[PDB]
């Protein structure tokens, strides 16, 4: 059977890859794959709503083997680091949220080591002395989404998946899509995973797909020749600080309701620099190498949108908002199953399209 | 006669242009003209400031350049058929606390004797001239006859003009000064040589680093790093070149006609480093958003960093060296765009007459 995946960010690429891994034939339609939210994304993979939590822990459990399998097929690196994740808090408010977080994670078998202010500074010398304590998640990490999507693209190629670099301009009642150049592509199944543009595809029957509203996020990248920070760090007052091996240090992110605007603004960059310098005062001399902005794919109730629509053979896989890099593997596994079996794995039932 | 100008930022391009205008033949040596401090520069053309209070000679140099700027630009656009991006809509000096409002009183008294139009403005009048100022504005001064230039457009014109008048541009690095010959010259990185009747060094903070210079000839032109940024809106955000002071620190806000808004600048001692840093950009954004809170929505379009050419005593270095037929024209530090015209006029005279105009005597090389 043949599945057409509309949109090729981290969510359609992963989905398309796993569909191939399950012996399906796959076409991905996207004029510029891995160019949007997935391009600017930080790739923090923090452990962290019961249903969503369960979805995240499953994706978490799966991440290591997902990456292993992907590198094997692709002969490429996905840039997955498992050096643990440091949660650092700097005031009463934030130190209390850590207690809540640690209590939320103990029952579920997630390694979480509480750290007092001192222990925090020993794990990360570059933290400001105002640090009040933290949590260490030694089994967690972070990925470089740019490397992850590059691998997904390589793997999809190796397995003979087709990539069409054109815009899907219309959905056709088997299902298919019209492309901007006039050519058409039908398949046995169609999967929409076009981020915050999913619901904007002309020809979708009213009510089929809910509004995947964009949530803007500005983000920046600093650099030093040698890495500045020891490991993926969350500093709460939340700012995400993700060191790459080559000296890049990602700093995200703003969360904003600005429709589809992706302008990098004085306000946003000032917000981010303010946070990083408050908790990493030595970051003052790091080079500001990049500033960017992307759109998170939302949903009317803030949770992912996975499974069948009321339109036969039309599925969706979107609305991962703040954590799609994190949810990418489980989403891929889940949609694989759905396509092959016709049934919806238990862990995904909460995110059916029909709930609206 | 033939003059070789080493270095082609705003100071050698202007100098070279005026030398041509005076019928000299001119060669400019610079691998990438107008690429350094002159590229990042804001182009504020302020009359005077706290810095000139205890510096009568420099003040006199600045006021002369100020007087000359309008006609300099007129003459340059005429020769070049190009715009230099000189705006004369006046300059707004805005203050935001007691400290800064008092410094304005001092500044207004400093400028009245020198024939500089300066209109005091109360907090209300400030907000009427510039609606985007924060409501904490405490009062200002308007300098209606002052303005600002876009250095990028100014150097483009200088380059066009120099071309039109048959000046030669050699896009190579001068690697060595050739001393002790009938005439002075420079060796280039590609091995070719260029002599002239006069040589003028105007290579910013690299001037003193040219191999072959006799010891003591040129003093240390030490770099002073400055980061600067550019914001943008489709329609202009700020009405005119604005200086805002608060909490004992200043920021320059220079609107261009196309919506670009320049915001400078940091002053830092980092030798020759021109890295744009988290610290520097945070400094600048902090200042602009404090006094222009609406600037939060503006696009951050560009960040940059440049090296100001300094001098052992902080004043320009103009005139002859102890090496015969070897002149210099550098060390303008924070205000070379402002001083560019007068510097050009002055060096023209020096080359043609052999004498040093009175206004420039204070900046002789030999003072060290
Ligand atoms: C600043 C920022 C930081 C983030 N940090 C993290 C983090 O640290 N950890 C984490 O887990 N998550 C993070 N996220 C979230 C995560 O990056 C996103 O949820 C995820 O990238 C969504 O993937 P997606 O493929 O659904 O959408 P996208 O990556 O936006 O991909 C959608 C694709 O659809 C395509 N498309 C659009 N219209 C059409 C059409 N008509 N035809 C064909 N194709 C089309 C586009 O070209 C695009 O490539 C972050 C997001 C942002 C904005
Ligand atoms: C951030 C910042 C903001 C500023 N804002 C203002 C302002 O608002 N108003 C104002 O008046 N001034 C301002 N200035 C000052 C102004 O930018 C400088 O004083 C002026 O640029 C000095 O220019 P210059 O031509 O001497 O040197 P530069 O512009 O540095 O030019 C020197 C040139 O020499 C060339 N060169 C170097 N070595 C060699 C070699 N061996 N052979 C050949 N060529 C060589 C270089 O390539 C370069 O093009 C600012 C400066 C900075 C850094």
């Amino acid at each position: 059977m043949h599945v057409v995946v509309v949109g090729g960010g981290v969510i359609g690429l992963s989905v398309a890859w796993q569909a191939l891994e399950r012996g399906l034939r796959v076409t991905v339609v996207d004029p510029e794959p891995a160019s949007k939210a997935s391009h600017v994304s930080a790739g923090m993979l923090p452990a962290a709503q019961e249903d969503l939590l369960r979805l995240c822990l499953a994706s978490r459990e799966r991440y290591p083997s997902f990456v292993k399998e992907l590198e094997a097929v692709s002969g490429t690196s996905a840039g997955y680091r498992r050096d643990g994740v440091l949660d650092a808090a700097f005031d009463d408010e934030s130190l209390a949220a850590l207690d809540g977080l640690r209590n939320f994670l103990a029952p579920l078998g997630v390694a979480v080591a509480p750290l007092n202010a001192r222990r925090c500074r020993e794990h990360e010398p570059m933290l400001a002395e105002s640090v009040r304590g933290g949590l260490l998640g030694p089994d967690d990490g972070a990925v470089n989404p740019r490397e992850l999507t590059a691998a997904l693209l390589a793997a999809i190629d190796v397995r003979g998946g087709t990539l069409i670099r054109r815009r899907a301009t219309e959905f056709l009642a088997t299902p298919g899509v019209l492309l901007e150049n006039g050519c058409a592509v039908h398949g046995d199944r169609v999967v929409l995973s076009a981020g915050c543009w999913t619901h904007r595809l002309a020809g979708l029957p009213a009510g089929a797909v809910p509004e995947i509203a964009p949530a803007k996020g500005q983000i920046l990248r600093l650099r030093s020749a040698a890495p500045f920070l020891r490991r993926a760090t969350r500093a709460v007052t939340g700012v995400y600080l993700v060191p790459r091996t080559d000296g890049e240090l990602v700093v995200g992110a703003t969360y904003e309701e600005r429709d589809y605007d992706t302008t990098v603004t004085a306000g946003g960059v000032a917000e981010l620099l303010g946070k990083v310098l408050a908790v990493l005062p030595g970051a003052a001399e790091l080079e500001l190498a990049e500033t960017a902005a992307g759109l998170r794919p939302g949903s009317p109730d803030g949770l992912p949108v996975l499974g069948w629509t009321a339109v036969p053979n039309l599925l969706v896989a979107t609305g991962h908002s703040r954590i799609g890099v994190q949810l990418a593997p489980i989403t891929a596994d889940v949609m694989g199953e759905m396509l092959v079996t016709g049934r919806t794995p238990e862990v995904a039932k909460a995110f059916a399209v029909d709930r609206f």
